[PDB]
């Protein structure tokens, strides 16, 4: 229980987006933003995610996704709008689903 929606932002590798389903499975949404070398082998991946039930957006870079989120929060301010650019971070949000509020911090630095 409690409204939220995680942003996962897949970066080259598939697990980022695969356990994105385990975190809606939680009983919350998912929102993917696309970042590919190739702008074409980007359009194509966000729409295989889209047929597996991911609204996925296309985006410039972290620049723009953390302008992105901040435009969702304010349209939804229901709900938590977390930035998943790493896939440390997929697997972070596992946690903090099971805990069912937060670790430590809304953000993230390595």
């Amino acid at each position: 229980m409690g409204s939220k929606i995680i942003v996962i932002i897949s970066s080259d590798d598939t697990t980022l987006e695969e356990l994105a389903r385990k975190i809606k499975d939680e009983g919350l949404e998912v929102y993917i933003l696309l970042k590919d070398k190739d702008e074409k082998r980007l359009e194509e991946k966000i729409q295989k995610l889209k047929s597996q039930g991911f609204e996925v957006r296309k985006v410039k870079d972290d620049d723009d996704i953390d302008k992105w989120i901040d435009k969702i929060k304010k349209e939804r301010p229901q709900l938590e709008v977390r930035k998943v650019t790493d896939e440390d971070q997929a697997k972070q949000i596992l946690e903090d689903l099971k805990k069912k509020g937060s670790l430590e911090h809304h953000h993230h630095h390595h």
